[PDB]
């Protein structure tokens, strides 16, 4: 039945909506210079970084940075502790998902060590347009051209999730179908270490299955755009690739940066 | 019309065949299947091997091991020679797709250099199975266990491709099925490089229609198989670019002799 198909395309939404504060719609909505309800201050300099604080809510140095953690260490400090709030949000979306607290205890650490990261970047696109992204839950929307101008490791980690975001949110796909997409994310299967992966990969065709319907329904005419949905999983894998690399090259150059725990448990090496 | 889709996967089946000695229904019969009449000649050990380099129709270097030349490297310039073989059989192919030869000539060329590797290690799978792949027009078979066992480089080059093609054959795809997704796979429109994207990809969208539709007839009760092979591209992507890695190592071990300039020249880099 494809009216059963369409439940669980409503009941995915539905914790899409409760687990993800910042929404595509309202990133929209505050990305399209008109919805004016409550603009975003922009971030595209230092001296604009010391005003960054004024109006927004950070807990980091305002005044000069260069004697205490300059501009490039306090943006990826922050940086942190937003990719954990993904985390923890996530992990949140990833239990209403059906079936999915069902599987083995492991299974389920697995597949969110896998795919905690995927899905960031993939939303961190709905958070995005070609000149910049947006901070701080919509209130602040810092330049690309600045983050790339960051210290010689910090500036390049950004840019190439400027690039998968230009390309994969021309698909124009919106929450209803992130949240999908999403889903089918985590339950992924192939993943390194799962022990049982049929009941996992029931429960992706399934999510597939949805999925498509829901594709078809709501683009009937941009043609296999499923298809092209689902290539863009690769794009995403090499993305974590290069991440990490970059990652274990500051753990390098910067002995004093501290990578939060949650997300050292997460990543690995190989 | 169900009879373009059907009318182009049928075309391309035919020129899968015509473009390809060894088939997979051929391998498959040769491999674990029985089909017995001329059974294929072992390689499991260095007596193995040496003792077969002499007694099949190779063509390269004759077998000897005594402080002359070692054992990895003539089997790994045995991948090149074959695979360089291959990309002329592919090339010859992708020139049967519906559209292919109508794309500007440097808008093929660039579709050709980066899809001959995925397309390799796809038709590999279908020469191996779990215990080794089939070697010289199907005359051999040299285990994976001799395979790992070879020079400390060398040990670790087929080893993601054995962990690929067994993960990909469980799919228990067909020629016939085989066809039409490598002709998606040269159709890529995120290559890098290429000119006119709009027309790769038009030809690519009626590729992958044409997949879906020769899959749902060939395997009726094979649920969401569309999807799932088209998330196996991600994992031919890592294969492919893991390999180039193992590659510049191998770089840093055989190079400067002034008898490679004309050899070392019939191999590029693809
Ligand atoms: O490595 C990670 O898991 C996060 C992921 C992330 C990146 C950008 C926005 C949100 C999360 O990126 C980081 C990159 C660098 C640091 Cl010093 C910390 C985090």
């Amino acid at each position: 039945e494809s009216a059963d198909l369409r439940a669980l395309a409503k009941h995915l939404y539905d914790s899409y909506i409760k687990s993800f504060p910042l929404t595509k719609a309202k990133a929209r909505a505050i990305l399209t210079g008109k919805t004016t309800d409550k603009s975003p201050f922009v971030i595209y300099d230092m001296n604009s970084l010391m005003m960054g604080e004024d109006k927004i809510k950070f807990k980091h140095i305002t005044p000069l940075q260069e004697q205490s953690k300059e501009v490039a260490i306090r943006i990826f400090q922050g940086c942190q502790f937003r990719s954990v709030e993904a985390v923890q949000e996530i992990t949140e979306y990833a239990k209403s998902i059906p079936g999915f607290v069902n599987l083995d205890l492991n299974d389920q650490v697995t597949l969110l060590k896998y795919g905690v990261h995927e899905i960031i970047y993939t939303m961190l696109a709905s958070l995005m347009n070609k000149d910049g992204v947006l901070i701080s839950e919509g209130q602040g929307f810092m330049t690309r051209e600045f983050l790339k101008s960051l210290r010689k490791p910090f500036g390049d980690f950004m840019e190439p999730k400027f690039e998968f975001a230009v390309k994969f949110n021309a698909l124009e796909l919106d929450d209803s179908d992130l949240a999908i997409f999403i889903a089918v994310i985590i339950l992924s299967g192939d993943r390194p270490g799962l022990l049982n992966v049929k009941p996992i990969e029931d429960i992706q065709d399934n999510l597939l299955q949805a999925l498509e319907l829901q594709l078809k329904l709501n683009h009937p005419e941009s043609s296999q755009l499923f298809a092209k949905l689902l290539q863009k999983m690769t794009d995403l894998r090499q993305i974590v690739t290069e991440h990490v690399q970059l990652l274990q090259v500051i753990k390098k150059t910067e002995t004093d940066m501290s990578l939060h725990p949650l997300l050292q448990e997460i990543y690995k090496d190989l």
